[PDB]
């Protein structure tokens, strides 16, 4: 039976690092960690690095390709100062360290020669604010498709693809649990640009940011381990984000264990895990590379498109 | 705003013909032409040609691509009497024409130098069997995306692309209305496989045959002008395949011109004009390039993704 994917085995994988140098700290990797994330520069080594030397490979060879439409169109050979930008898209459940795997995978890349200017964007800034939001009916529903204002998104990326000089993007605050007012990102014409969120790799009646991708990453694990991740980082926010008188969520502080581990599964239950299986999943087999996660946040298998 | 797309006219596409030379007559043409089709060699010149030029183009450059990824794998170097096939989708709705424009672009494309092996094959041999459409309720949703092994279609495109020696598609009789008892188109590593069928363009929760698509070609027209061009060839048949008293359709042949378009008119709208609406359009923003057809069957815009 042959196959669109290969899939690998840490051991296999980490043998296709050939001699990239590892240019990352302790120091510069623990403030990429998120909370409850068990990343070492160890799994760096052996799994983002040779990520990094595929992702070069294929962005001089992704460049060729655009060249050839221009070939075609007779169009003004393309300017070397600003080539046609890298698009990748980085996707997954939440609570399975996918924002962390976006922001290592930028640093990475940042550090390459004559230094790439590599920018990371999340879906947050993009989400509908609240008073919309409540408008309609979706206050339980931030992170389904639907909470985005998809439309926006893809004018993004696409202005940014296109080699436009600056798009701006909304900003969310977590805090807050809403869009900041007056807030802008702004994005001016990177090499290469991550775009990371639960649903990036979703497919359409109309083109979408997926389309856009040039190269695609989700990060998986058993779905009862993202639950026990889940539960266990909002046990300990109790001490960290809700602590914050400030937080939209102080209550939960105040919360027993066993308060916050029931609260926690049945956002788990209304929230998180249907839109993990319903949309995030589906996606998963359009992604260029799967990185699969042991219950331990092990990154142990990874599986690959060669078509 | 900036788009994915560029739209152009037949002056300015045909322009980028540049000297691409024409390698085919008059009576080969009309061999690939379907009744009711106005496509002649000026069309062929100013629309085709370009299209071919482009192709070859591209050809080239996806090669690189695959053989990046080779090239991080540390795999062997691509042998060069088999490179990775180019897979060319080939979309539209019953009766706009898409059957002819593959066989001219396959016509084309196998009389470039040295000559390369282009296969066609169209996915009316993944229709399930008539025996089978029964079982499952579907005798009446021939050519929805349901009435096809998807499945085996996916098994056959992935056997080529992934460089096998050979693999066998079913085929269909359009005489008997249902597939044939043992017979198989075989495909032995083509350079180029062109695959051509109503939903060929679809996506869905699963890495489907558009995931394969190295270029993707949709013909798309006014959705009256299509009905008209069915209703019309639906009429004309009476006295060609309708006539054949082997025709599974035979008992049209007898129609009054009122009774036959009544019965196309009835034909359209509760089988081919839904399946058009619900499935086949909607896989239109993702073609790389669209070829829109005026009300004489002329190609007389286009929309090229330039993203
Ligand atoms: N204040 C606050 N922040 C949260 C909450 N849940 C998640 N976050 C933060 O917002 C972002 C969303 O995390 P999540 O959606 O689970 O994805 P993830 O990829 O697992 C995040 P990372 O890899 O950094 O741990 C992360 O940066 C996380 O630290 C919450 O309930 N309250
Ligand atoms: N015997 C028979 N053949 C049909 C009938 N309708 C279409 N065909 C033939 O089967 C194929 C399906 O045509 P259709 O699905 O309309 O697509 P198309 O791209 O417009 C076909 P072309 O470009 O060759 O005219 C064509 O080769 C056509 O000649 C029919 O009702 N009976």
């Amino acid at each position: 039976e042959p196959s669109p994917y290969v899939e690998f085995d840490r051991r296999q994988w980490r043998a296709l690092r050939m001699s990239t140098p590892l240019a990352l700290t302790e120091e510069e990797l623990v403030g990429l960690r998120g909370l409850g994330e068990q990343i070492d520069l160890l799994e760096v080594e052996e799994v983002y690095l040779p990520l990094a030397r595929l992702i070069h490979l294929q962005v001089a060879a992704r460049q060729r390709l655009f060249a050839a439409t221009a070939e075609f169109l007779g169009e003004p050979q393309q300017n070397p100062d600003r080539p046609v930008p890298f698009i990748i898209g980085v996707a997954g459940s939440v609570a399975v360290g996918k924002s962390t795997t976006a922001r290592v995978l930028q640093a990475l890349l940042a550090r390459w020669d004559h230094h790439p200017r590599v920018d990371l964007v999340t879906t947050d800034g993009f989400l509908y604010p609240n008073a919309e939001l409540q408008r309609r009916n979706l206050m339980h529903r931030k992170g389904f498709p639907e909470s985005y204002n998809r439309r926006a998104l893809m004018r993004f990326v696409t202005s940014v693809k296109s080699g436009s000089d600056y798009a701006c993007a909304p900003v969310y605050s977590h805090l807050h649990y809403d869009i900041i007012p007056g807030a802008e990102q702004v994005v001016r014409h990177p090499d290469i640009l991550i775009l990371e969120g639960l649903n990036v790799l979703q497919t359409g009646p109309t083109l979408m940011v997926s389309d856009l991708f040039d190269f695609s990453l989700y990060v998986d694990a058993r779905i009862e381990d993202i639950e026990q991740w889940y539960v266990s980082r909002f046990l300990a926010m109790r001490t960290t984000a809700f602590a914050d008188p400030e937080s939209h969520f102080h209550h939960y502080a105040a919360f027993s264990d066993s308060q916050a581990v029931v609260a926690a599964r049945e956002i788990w239950r209304t929230i998180n895990r249907p839109n993990l299986v319903e949309n995030i999943l589906p996606t998963r087999p359009r992604a260029t590379l799967v990185l699969r996660k042991d219950a331990d946040h092990s990154i142990n298998r990874l599986r690959l498109r060669k078509l």
